[PDB]
């Protein structure tokens, strides 16, 4: 079995991505790290197999690296969207640094390096219908940028510096474990928590605007199946992949189906919409299905399903 | 009061020589100041500072200093060397980008810092490749002009910067030699036909690549930065002279001395780099935006190079 080691592997992905690790190779075969200090509730608090890591400090980086002896990289710090545009410097600093470092690092010891990109890396000119793998990449946002670096250098990386590199353009991720915030893709998850509470919400994407999405378990799936695949099946270094495509409107469908009572939604345009309609309104991903087997087993209303009923045994809400 | 105030950063290279030259003569000596990280040669052409652009606060010092309206931040690792040294390439042309950036928004300058044909790579639609395309560059090189092309956009649309840009074709002079490796095989042929020796070539003899005398680079990246914001409708923008294969520059240096040349192949790094580029490029939008528009055709390059060559090199006649 492999011995992988995550960085900014507290957050959404690197969270569940721990456990379904060490669910499949054993706890020991795992090692997290973080910049921060894991919360007290967080699932991750007080296991062994933790270890803080900033992963700016090259030095502190490789330590680590030579301490444990991954096999696995899944560097996974990056500063996204909404926050990225308020704080571009910091965008930048980790999202091409950290990216150098781990790269660097997966060369010299030569580890299996994922770094995920994101459908950020596209613009309005991607062709936003069925948006191939190879098209004109123009983003709006600064995460955007410093994710094409990432796909470009990493792609470098695989082609001239002997490193097995590997990675997929994420949709926007949805997950029963996370609180809705002020991110791109977050209403998804407010109007899950809003059904279960019965509550209006006002939602900043407009109500047409469709966008590539994928639920946790497929998202997790993928990566996993990429990571594990003959590097003779790898015709390319970067893959999209999706899960399905919806609107505001569609999902508020969905969750009305499953509810039987209607969702109150009230659409007032936020920072998020500028944002939604510069990224694909769908992806092709025929690549990764062809070269490694990607697929996924959840639909919009099987989606819709389980979330609705992790919610309220995950967060305490009230249940269907 | 009209006349731009120009700071020139990384000014002592082939670019430089030529642009600090002709913004002189164009404006002023007073009105230029060029900045490099080693100090001028002896029988270098060049109103003059240090700069170590890798240096933040000694670049916003001397922006604050002096004042410039217009920017134009040349420093960058090129194709060969970059393949030799990516974290200096990475390094310099990453973080120097971002410094100029930041102080071009700052200090409210006209930011010019130029892309390259080598940011593209073997998906670009290699015949008249244009503006907006696949891009898949080979060098670590051309990933990072990339970056400079993305970020210098978002600069421009997000962070109010006056960024603009253009993607040069293998750049021709007489003057200073070039830095970069690449398209370098073209003014080494020149070199040696004045000098009657054989030369040899990396590049394939048939690889088509887009190339541009220096007096068509200058007026263009000028005129560009003369341009007005509303007729910009991008902030990249392709520029071409001209499309050749050694062996075309090879039978016009020929024709134009009367007498052979011998060219020696041997296929080297330079042309597995040179393949993954364009044969030739798409320069539309620059002439429709701005008007951009050429002079020199190969035959006049190579009528001025034989006769240049040897006044400023001191090469036989
Ligand atoms: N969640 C999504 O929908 C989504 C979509 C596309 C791409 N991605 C990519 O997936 C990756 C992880 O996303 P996420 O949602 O899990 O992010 P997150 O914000 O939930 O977690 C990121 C983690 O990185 C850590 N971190 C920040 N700076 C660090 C540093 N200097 N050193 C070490 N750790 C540091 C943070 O503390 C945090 O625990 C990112 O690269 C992101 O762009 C995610
Ligand atoms: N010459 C060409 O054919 C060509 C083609 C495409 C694009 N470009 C771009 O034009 C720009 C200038 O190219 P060039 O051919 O004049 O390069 P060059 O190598 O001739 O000159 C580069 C100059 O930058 C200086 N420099 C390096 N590091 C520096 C630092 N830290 N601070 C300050 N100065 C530093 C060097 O000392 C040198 O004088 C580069 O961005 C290059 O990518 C050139
Ligand atoms: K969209
Ligand atoms: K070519």
């Amino acid at each position: 079995v492999p011995r992988v080691l995550i960085t900014g592997g507290l957050g959404q992905i690197g969270t569940d991505l721990t456990l379904a690790l060490r669910e499949k190779f054993g706890a020991d075969s795992v090692l997290t790290s973080d910049l921060v200090t894991p919360p007290e509730k967080h699932p991750l608090a007080g296991g062994k197999g933790y270890q803080h890591l900033n992963c700016m400090d090259r030095d502190a980086y490789e330590k680590l690296v030579k301490d444990f002896k991954p096999t696995w990289l899944f560097h996974l710090p990056a500063i996204m969207s909404v926050r990225g545009e308020a704080e571009p410097q910091l965008a930048m600093n980790l999202n091409i640094n950290s990216t150098r470092h781990a790269l660097d690092l997966a060369r010299d010891y030569k580890m299996r390096c994922f770094i995920p990109s994101t459908i950020a890396a596209f613009g309005d000119k991607c062709g936003k219908v069925n948006t191939k793998d190879d098209t004109i990449l123009n983003p709006s946002t600064v995460y955007g940028v410093t994710k094409v670096f990432t796909e470009m250098i990493g792609t470098y990386y695989r082609e001239k510096m002997g490193t097995d590199f590997r990675s997929v353009r994420f949709p926007g991720i949805i997950s029963a474990a996370t609180l809705p915030g002020g991110g791109a893709t977050d209403y998804a998850i407010h109007m899950y928590h809003c059904a279960l509470l019965g509550k209006k919400y006002v939602c900043p994407v407009r109500r047409d605007e469709p966008l590539p999405m994928l639920y946790m378990p497929d998202a997790l799936g993928g990566v996993i199946k990429l990571m594990e695949a003959s590097d003779s099946c790898l015709k390319r270094a970067v893959y999209n992949i999706s899960g399905f495509s919806f609107t505001p409107e569609q999902l508020r469908a969905s969750i009305e189906a499953r509810m039987k009572r209607p969702l109150e939604v009230e659409y007032v345009e936020g920072p998020a919409q500028s944002i939604a309609h510069s990224w694909p309104d769908s992806l092709d991903d025929s690549n990764a299905r062809q070269d490694w087997g990607y697929e996924t087993k959840y639909d919009v209303d099987k989606m819709t399903d389980d979330m609705l009923r992790q919610i309220p045994v995950l967060h305490g809400l009230p249940s269907l």
